[PDB]
């Protein structure tokens, strides 16, 4: 499944969507689209439920006829009124009863043909659908704002220390200085382009920083999460989209799998098939994980800032579809990115991410953009997004009671899910860089320092 | 470059190889198999040289007639005893500058040709050599014990702690009930065999684990390496044998290539074509990285928990020395001195092997296992290898050694390098497990309380 069909039926739940396509600068029509393929969908369903009956009948009637002796019969001809009647659903039982054995068994293998045609009938309607659905966007939260470009679109929110700090030397001019980083084809002739080492004080800052987001998190109810960096192509395709598979995924083989692009991937699938009844409390999970990116899509070459291999601590909740609870988490989770820069002391501002640039998934994103001095910009760290049941509709993460047997039950409930950066460690390395340096080297931000030894600075070579 | 062809050329050289080669219960022919397909080669060699000689004259003698305006000549028919000359390597300058114009056009090209030739029969032979050399061992240190078997051939060096103990609980039934560790149809539906997720207080042991053992290494000299986890095919092969390919190695596609088993092949890679004149103190390498094993050669072998798996954090000993002065046996002493104080500094129980010669795999002249006391297991284990791999890697690499000066002419020296694991992480964390369980979970080794949070213990739940 992609998205659940129930909204699309729902005459106030199709116009929500529709509303929604036009404020992300997508396409209303693909509800209409998605709505005539599920009545062509239903269509197969119900002649599928009427022959399977009348399959049972035959059985039953042959089963009858036999026990009392009675003889096969002269034809296997079906008259033209009973192929007419089951091709259209109105096939009644009585009819079926007044046929011979040897017509009832030909019948039964005729209404078998047209179950298997039906099915293949609702087959291409499912997959026609599911594509349709994947050009839905997730329903917008009402204060996203209006807008196609991210340029002049993004609203800021908050802003924190000086976003107008200037410094002399880039990351890149710092880390070459510092001898510890290697970008040159000593290291992309073995590994391929956007690849690097790292050596001394930097992996030691790289270690500080993994270790002090996990222990971030764990002060606040995380539960740490460690995952299998593959996932089979399936499951990917659950927690991906499909130009993630050509910009971004590595295909790895040893069944063939993808390799993770971030921990949220292998959390959000971990999630698959469960149903949870209530979630008095949600499920918060700090995932660490090594990212591998194609970035397909010949910008930020330089340096560690946007690179193919990477470390991240990623901030993940499950919570309860109900009484908005999701949106309090969404607040609580960009909170938690700006006190763990906040306690770097890195400068940054908060954006409220435009319509036209949210991803499907999405029905709000906060961006932390810190402030990099040398290089004069504002650079994103964070991405810290609500997707609502948008993905759990996809993996099928149920909540609540279930349809049957419960009278006030009238929905399919699913759980809301959220991602959000904790820290991407080169690209908050390449930040601490630019604002730490000195003319010796690089300061050890002080919350840091237990984390490495105690070391006060990492000096130039 | 495979080997250097160097001493099988020397006839005492090829006498040591082959003597090695016996000691290994190796074939001591693959030697005299080598110095044919160079003798070939060598072949091939000589007349290319020798017509490419006879090419340059041609043009010479060329220029020298057209400037003289002599006639082009009757015809640029070569003679019968020309061709023979030069397909025999005998062909002297003064008989080609008798020839006309024509002629000597007609031989240039046909002396391309055969060089064009020449070259793709040298090819066939380097491949041929390259192929062989691959079965050859680096040759034994004389302390190694001489033996087929590992059961009764390995030698028992040293042995720490109380490796009689005996406990309750395998480290699959403690990670179970500790409720950290999943390994469960929820992971391998989406990550394949042997994948695994690990939650809460076994993060925290994993991240603790690879913090004290970077730092452990730090405080004795050694350098932090962050390497890529991918390397290209012709990288790869020069840092891993065939068989590694086929039983080891993950294949990644975004140019093809392949995921690391270990930080020793990047780090090996890195020093590819360097010359280092002199190395007053040793390269010393604290390597961390995640490691990628398909263990293919496994088959349903140490199926459960974590203790055999395809993906696991690994601080790895790596060491680039002198050749000189018997240098690389000091520090692999050091290497395995380092493994056991490491393992004594986490309360472990251990014993170390020297392994024997039928054993030890092509790269390594000599190699310590510290094998681990698992008391509910009631077993040592594997938790590391130490070896020193004197010249032959770095023969593999092209990373030279000694006086690099103009004017230099036709001994060669290389490096020695060393290999040692300081901790793989999964492992460890199942030894601790099952020496540090008590009836409420598993007590936290002293030292690594520090690098998670002062825990003192993590419980069962
Ligand atoms: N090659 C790259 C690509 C990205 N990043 C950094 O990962 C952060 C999260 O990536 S995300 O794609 O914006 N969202 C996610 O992955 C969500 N799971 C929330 O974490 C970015 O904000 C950027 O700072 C990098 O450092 N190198
Ligand atoms: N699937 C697996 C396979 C291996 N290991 C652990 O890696 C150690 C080093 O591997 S090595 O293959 O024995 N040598 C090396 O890789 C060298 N570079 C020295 O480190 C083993 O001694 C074992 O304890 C694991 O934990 N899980
Ligand atoms: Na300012
Ligand atoms: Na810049
Ligand atoms: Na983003
Ligand atoms: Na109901
Ligand atoms: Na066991
Ligand atoms: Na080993």
């Amino acid at each position: 499944m992609v998205l659940d069909i129930q909204l699309f039926r729902d005459e106030t739940g199709a116009n929500i969507i529709r509303e929604s396509q036009r404020r992300r600068f997508a396409d209303p029509d693909i509800v209409d689209a998605i709505i005539e393929a599920d009545k062509k969908w239903r269509r197969t369903q119900f002649l599928t439920e009427a022959s399977k009956k009348l399959i049972n009948i035959c059985s039953k009637a042959v089963g009858a006829k036999k026990k009392a002796k009675e003889a096969d019969g002269d034809t296997s001809e079906i008259p033209p009124q009973v192929k007419e009647a089951y091709e259209n659903g109105t096939l009644k039982g009585e009819q079926v009863e007044q046929l011979c054995v040897l017509q009832l068994k030909q019948l039964s293998k005729d209404l078998s043909d047209q179950v298997a045609g039906l099915a293949k009938e609702a087959q291409q309607l499912e997959e026609e659908r599911d594509k349709l659905m994947l050009n839905v966007g997730n329903i917008l939260h009402e204060s996203v704002p209006i807008a196609q470009d991210e340029e002049t679109g993004n609203t800021v929110v908050r802003t924190f220390g000086n976003t107008t700090k200037r410094a002399k030397l880039n990351h890149v001019s710092i880390m070459e200085r510092l001898g510890m980083m290697d970008t040159s084809k000593a290291v992309t002739s073995m590994a391929g382009g956007r690849s690097y080492v790292l050596k001394g004080g930097l992996v030691q800052l790289q270690v500080a920083l993994v270790s002090y987001s996990l222990d971030f998190l764990v002060k606040r109810g995380y539960t740490p999460f460690y995952p299998p960096f593959f996932l089979n192509r399936d499951v990917m395709g659950e927690v991906a989209q499909l130009s993630q598979f050509d910009e971004e995924l590595y295909q790895v083989s040893g069944d063939k799998k993808y390799l993770i692009a971030t921990s949220e991937m292998p959390i959000a699938a971990y999630h698959r098939g469960r149903w949870f009844t209530e979630l008095k409390e949600p499920l918060k999970y700090a995932g660490m994980s090594t990212c591998f990116r194609k970035e397909a899509g010949g910008r930020d070459t330089l340096g560690i800032f946007r690179v193919h291999q990477f470390d991240k601590i990623e901030q993940f909740v499950v919570c309860s579809p109900r009484q908005e609870e999701s949106w309090r988490h969404l607040e609580d989770m960009i909170t938690t990115s700006e006190e763990f820069n906040k306690s770097l002391g890195l400068p940054y501002r908060v954006v409220n991410i435009c319509s036209g640039a949210l991803n499907n998934a999405a029905a709000k994103k906060y961006d932390l953009e810190a402030w990099f001095p040398a290089s004069g910009a504002f650079r994103e760290l964070v991405s810290c997004s609500n997707c609502t049941d948008y993905q759990s509709q996809s993996v099928n993460c149920r909540y609540g009671p279930n349809l049957r047997g419960t009278a006030a039950q009238n929905v399919k409930e699913y759980c809301h899910m959220l991602n959000g950066t904790l820290c991407a460690i080169t690209r908050t390395m390449c930040c601490i860089c630019e604002n730490y340096q000195t003319e010796e080297g690089v300061v050890i931000p002080d919350v840091l320092r237990p984390y490495m030894m105690g070391i006060e600075m990492i000096r130039f070579e």
